[PDB]
């Protein structure tokens, strides 16, 4: 049994979540991460110290190179599974379409725009126009936008992906957060956890689906935030006593399939917030 709102309000109270988030640094897990680090990897990694661990990570269906950075998180009691991947690079938008294909995912959520305060974060890897369809040559895919929902602080498009090989075409939900600030996270967590449920009730996230993709530009920071209270929410649900779900803990078995989610201490604390929040609202 915790308490987990009463703690959270300790920690403000005390500025301790530095302290907190530091706990969690060292007591983290580590996994070999060989195929990462490989030579002929290194332009597949938008930073050289965000690497998918060999146990968790993707593998692309190809004998020449199967390397993505990707992860699976698999969450055995919530019953949910997600990858998380980096945001592509010039020369992985044809990867990344491809682990979408042979995954057989309904979804991605895409947590960072393509530019923020003057820094590209990750390639313009799908079409912005219906009429200029974008084709990976180098994995024999296409991709067309279907349409294009601007909401306030996401937009839901819908895209089709065609496997040129064989003609076969399935659509994915694009789900895409426009508002996270430039600086810091965001003051409530209203918006993000709107989102989280608009992503729940598009299918995406169900298990008659391969896993959502979900990324960021790195896919540690707001990517794991957007996991880390999905699971808690769905362990409140399921358990006899919501108030026994640890947060901590659930963040640590999550960071066993990918190193480094939640990247700074405000993470961690609106992670908290949302799952506070986000429990109330859902009881």
């Amino acid at each position: 049994h915790h308490e987990m709102e009463k703690e959270f309000e300790q920690i403000d109270k005390s500025g301790s979540w530095a302290a907190i988030y530091q706990d969690i640094r060292h007591e983290a897990s580590d996994f070999p991460c060989r195929v990462a680090k490989l030579p002929k990897n290194k332009n597949r990694n938008r930073y050289r110290d965000v690497s998918p661990f060999d146990h968790s990570r993707i593998k692309l269906h190809q004998e020449d190179n199967d390397y993505i950075n990707a992860s699976l998180i698999k969450m055995e009691e919530a019953q949910r599974s997600y990858i998380l991947t980096q945001g592509p690079l010039p020369n992985t938008c044809g990867h990344f379409w491809e682990m979408v294909w042979e995954q057989k995912s309904r979804g991605v959520v895409m947590l960072n725009r393509v530019m923020e305060k003057g820094s590209l974060k990750c390639a313009q890897y799908w079409p912005q126009k219906e009429e200029k369809e974008m084709i990976f040559e180098d994995t024999n895919l296409k991709l067309t936008l279907i349409s294009e929902d601007i909401k306030s602080y996401y937009t839901v498009r819908q895209l089709e992906l065609e496997n040129l090989t064989t003609q076969e075409t399935r659509e994915i939900l694009h789900f895409h957060y426009t508002t996270w600030p430039d600086f810091g996270v965001p003051e409530s967590p209203a918006s993000f956890l709107n989102f989280l449920f608009k992503v729940r009730e598009s299918g995406s996230l169900s298990p008659e689906h391969g896993p959502v993709v979900v990324h960021c530009s790195a896919g540690i920071g707001r990517s794991g935030t957007f996991c880390l209270a999905d699971t808690c929410l769905l362990l409140m649900d399921k358990r006899k006593d919501p108030s026994s779900v640890d947060i901590k803990k659930v963040l640590l078995e999550m960071r066993k399939f990918r190193m480094g989610l939640i990247q700074t201490a405000d993470q961690l604390r609106f992670s908290y917030l949302a799952v506070i929040e986000g429990a109330k609202f859902i009881m």
